[PDB]
């Protein structure tokens, strides 16, 4: 079985995604797929805004050909770029953005910048488009449209290493802490991607940029490999490489050292001596393609999501669907955990309340088969209620991946237990 | 002063937005603008997911000309549609989506549908594109690109009125509860937008759809006006009209009754008799253009945001910036309220923690001028610390819009006070 196949099998079983040839290379996120998608974005936004000092911006999707010419993307990134011309009488040429670099340069240039605000970090969770061949499309790994935690840092020379080390820290949080993956201790190795045949700028600067990067690479102690000619046209980069269960490698994140784009946009800040100076840019993405990241999570978990990510967090199963006592206790729990409001009052859903994806299977089917269905769907928890549970007023709850043991918990305890799980990414 | 002018003045004062001719009609959301933008989206997602029974989906941005022909948007919505052709050798024609109707029909058709799951509600917070004239662009009210809480409901005949009444309920929550606006008691009136000159489908169905809508209109008790010929090509609609301070009207939300698109996509569900039947579609948007909504909030508040929306929630001002005691107490508060984590540990920012936009003005300027600056920026709270505050270990805190009174509060009390404000949209 291939990863694309595993992704597809899980998607069909959990109703995650769908595709349509009227929009080739672009995913549809069904409700369950969107829940996972949004969960990942929410998590990443938090780390970037409240831990790594990033400020999110929201940018246009299409830009006139001119901007791409000014950045150097139009030529030096021509084949990957999704180019269009409008079909109105005055056919203007456009590029759907394949990345946010130029737009973020416009933003940097919009206000007078001072050394006071460096490093200046912008994050952007926008749809990117890249027009690659039909025969190159594969599941969620290769798409024409995908989302990315695009990000750009504007800093001074003495800030470069610190900024890249903090970049690596976030990368490690994602790939070596929060998520489980199945050679070395780390779930990735670094590709040292060097000057491409077609590069913009001066060779001695390029040499300098590659020297700085390699020094950081060495100081990090992280395993790395030389990756000749795969740098961006504007600078060399550290590409984070994750390995398939079929031992195929994928770039999932990147850190790019860019001394060139600032030149092309005439970027400048007022230094600690009132002189003007070019900021250095660090391009960065931790998820890279969020779609690709999800595909790789699935390659490892085979649909067995962590509780906090799971669109199927818990199912509640009454032994006898005709029993009012069992039903009441089940319904009571579902309402508590879902924490929803009625559409009949003017009372709004408050910010930062907890809401859990828990379902209630009262289908007229044998209890054993309702349980088997829940198992196939990879519910993180199975919550069963029989006469004894009603009597004790405690729920029988067991975790999907624990085979024999189980807990008997009150409604309040389950509530707090789930809060604990999700709050801290279990 | 015009609304566009007021929006621009506030934007410049608070660094909310920016524009660039390389992307005409599309906004850039600076960090402060994005905070407000994201806050609004977060609020709306909550109401829709946990109160009004909606499931969010994520869809492609571009679709082949064919889909638009199948829906009827290509012709019957030609002038508003943003049409393109790719500039590769094989020039394929595309439409950036001006709305999600067709995509949501593809989704409905992807799985076998049963009466069990009706009404079936999909919400979609995507960028929409509409290609309208340069001389039609105005601030945030008329744009080529904008975001919308697009949404579509698939229901049965007997569910139409209930669904539309709940739609109206959400609309009232936004426009007649949560936000303040400055003729009738309600901050809007309804336009009964009837069959357009160019409509798809059968006239008797159209007559029926308009009859149902009018009946709902009458039962609602809400003031409304006849709006001839302004219905969609697929159905009549209730357009929510909000009034400027310059007495100009704007559509900010919509509810559209659609018996036609289901026909064109051959949509069907299995009824309570195992027969197949066309679902009815209700198109809906509460914010409409989120950009337009923000412009109208500004038309009323003139930059004086509610605490929960404010990018400038509170500023902390030490009387003497050279005083360690004052500084410590100020810094202690800022750290508490911001609730950030260090980039030096592997400890992740947990879900659903509180984080407040509070700044610390220790600029070497007279205290009176630092205060004046905060006032101009419309900080919701001014928090001042002098010797007496250090002595008492309580902060002097006053609300922007309260002229004389103030509170003396501990760090913990301020924390909980802000939680209360934001949690419940003050
Ligand atoms: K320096
Ligand atoms: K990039
Ligand atoms: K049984
Ligand atoms: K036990
Ligand atoms: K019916
Ligand atoms: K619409
Ligand atoms: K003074
Ligand atoms: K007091
Ligand atoms: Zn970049
Ligand atoms: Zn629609």
């Amino acid at each position: 079985a291939t990863p694309a196949t595993m992704t597809s099998m899980v998607s069909q079983r959990q109703d995650l995604f769908m595709t349509d040839p009227l929009s080739p290379g672009s995913m549809f996120f069904l409700p369950n797929g969107a829940k996972i998608f949004n969960k990942l974005i929410e998590f990443m936004k938090l780390q970037q805004k409240f831990k790594f000092g990033f400020n999110e911006v929201v940018t246009p999707l299409i830009y006139k050909k001119t901007l791409w010419e000014k950045s150097g993307h139009w030529e030096n990134y021509a084949d990957d770029m999704f180019k269009v011309e409008t079909t109105d009488e005055e056919k203007e040429e456009y590029g759907l953005k394949p990345m946010n670099c130029p737009g973020h340069c416009l933003i940097f240039g919009k206000k007078d910048r001072s050394y006071n605000e460096l490093p200046l970090r912008f994050s952007d969770f926008s749809p990117l488009h890249r027009n690659e061949a039909s025969g190159a499309l594969s599941g969620l790994t290769r798409l024409r449209k995908f989302h990315q935690d695009d990000g750009h840092i504007f800093c001074t020379p003495s800030q470069v290493k610190s900024e890249i080390f903090n970049s690596l820290k976030l990368i490690d949080i994602v790939y070596n802490k929060i998520f489980p993956f199945v050679g070395a201790e780390s779930n990735y190795f670094i590709n040292f991607s060097t000057r491409p045949d077609h590069f913009i700028g001066d060779l001695k600067v390029w040499n300098h940029a590659e020297q700085v990067l390699k020094e950081i690479l060495e100081e990090s102690g992280k395993p790395w490999k030389l990756n000749p000619g795969d740098g961006a046209f504007y600078g060399p980069k550290l590409d984070i490489m994750v390995t398939d269960h079929l031992r195929k490698t994928h770039q999932v994140a990147t850190i790019q050292l860019d001394f060139q784009l600032p030149e092309r946009f005439d970027l400048k800040f007022k230094d600690q001596d009132n002189s003007y100076k070019r900021p250095i840019m660090i391009h960065r993405a931790t998820f890279g393609s969020i779609e690709r990241f999800m595909a790789l999570l699935i390659d490892s978990n085979e649909g067995r999501w962590p509780f906090w990510l799971n669109p199927y967090q818990a199912v509640i199963i009454p032994v006898n669907t005709k029993n009012v006592q069992q039903l009441d206790m089940c319904t009571a729990l579902q309402k508590k955990l879902r924490n929803e409001l009625e559409a009949d009052d003017m009372e709004p859903v408050p910010l930062n309340d907890w809401h859990f994806n828990v379902d209630l299977d009262i289908r007229n089917e044998p209890v054993g088969y309702r349980i088997k269905s829940a198992i196939l769907k990879n519910y993180s928890y199975l919550i069963i209620v029989g006469d004894e549970e009603v009597q004790l007023q405690k729920y029988n709850i067991r975790e999907r991946d624990n085979r024999k043991s189980f807990e008997k918990l009150t409604m309040s305890q389950i509530w707090e237990k789930f809060i604990e799980l999700e709050k801290n990414y279990k």
